[PDB]
């Protein structure tokens, strides 16, 4: 059948971190240290609010299992949960917050070697889930977050399954393939449509897509033919990639692999791709931190 799934789910008692402040309203941005081991771990720390819900406790769950799952670069895992009234869940912590918030935020120091880099990473991001026979179901620059303005990753496990039909929900009908909207297939390239809306939301700055459009209308317009437009900044090269991505023939869109090169191609010459005016200027970046490291340099055998 399948390869086992020998992935560590790491327990952790609650004496181990300090919550510092809140982010989201439950998500906790605090400091972890690991029992004995002289490190401090920025963390966000995700607790159930009413906990009184079994439906939702095996929701949380079921994200835990997919974040333990999951090691690569681009991916953001889950560091363990803590078992208190509450189930907690503790990641790294991406401390300049989501994609979507940051473009929103920064529009006008963000260049085209940063755009680029992102539509990369959350390529390697997406390939190493197909590679792990992972389908997200809910990428959108709201699940990408930002380590720092160089290094993003993929979040919200909230919908992701393997290999996929599905009965019932709130669902992100303006970042769903046709197939998914109307079927509710659910595919790599199902993901791949969704990336397609994600790299419009960056290359708007965070335009939120068919602004001012009923979801009853979406299933429609796309069968009648119609895409989200070409966004200012974007050369047709980048463009004709986006509406590849949204192509009825699921087979017939890129795969996260030839995504990764073709932007690969365009980040080493970023100006040829992305018109932005004033690109060439463009500039980004507790008592003791001595002893703090970054999730990324605290691994577990
Ligand atoms: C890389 C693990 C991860 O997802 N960390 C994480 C999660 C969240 N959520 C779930 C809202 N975060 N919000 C902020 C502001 C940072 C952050 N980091």
């Amino acid at each position: 059948g399948e390869a086992p799934n020998q992935a560590l789910l790491r327990i952790l008692k609650e004496t181990e971190f300090k919550k510092i402040k809140v982010l989201g309203s439950t998500v906790y941005k605090g400091l972890w240290i690991p029992e004995g081991e002289k490190v401090k771990i920025p963390v966000a720390i995700k607790e159930l609010r009413e906990a009184t819900s079994p439906k939702a406790n095996k929701e949380i769950l079921d994200e835990a299992y997919v974040m333990a799952s999951v090691d690569n670069p681009h991916v953001c895992r889950l560091l363990g949960i803590c078992l208190t009234s509450t189930v907690q869940l503790i990641m790294q912590l991406m401390p300049f917050g989501s994609l979507l918030d940051y473009v929103r935020e920064h529009k006008d120091n963000i260049g085209s070697q940063y755009l680029l880099n992102w539509c990369v990473q959350i390529a390697k991001g997406m390939n190493y889930l197909e590679d792990r026979r992972l389908v997200h179901r809910d990428l959108a620059a709201r699940n990408v977050l930002v380590k720092t303005p160089q290094h993003v990753k993929i979040t919200d496990f909230g919908r992701a399954k393997l290999l996929y039909h599905a009965e019932g929900g709130k669902v992100p009908i303006k970042w769903m393939a046709l197939e998914s909207i109307l079927h509710r297939i659910y595919t790599h390239q199902s993901d791949v449509w969704s990336y397609g809306v994600t790299v419009w939301e960056l290359m708007t700055f965070g335009s939120k897509p068919y602004d001012g459009i009923p979801a009853s209308e979406i299933s429609s317009i796309l069968e009648k033919g119609e895409r989200l437009p070409q966004p200012p900044i974007c050369t047709i090269d980048v463009y004709m990639i986006m509406v590849k991505c949204w192509m009825i023939d699921a087979d017939s869109r890129p795969k996260f692999r030839e995504l990764i090169i073709e932007f690969s191609k365009m980040a080493r010459d970023p100006q040829r791709y992305l018109v932005i005016q004033g690109d060439e200027r463009m500039h980004l970046p507790e008592e003791d931190m001595d002893d703090v490291v970054d999730a990324d340099e605290y691994l577990i055998p």
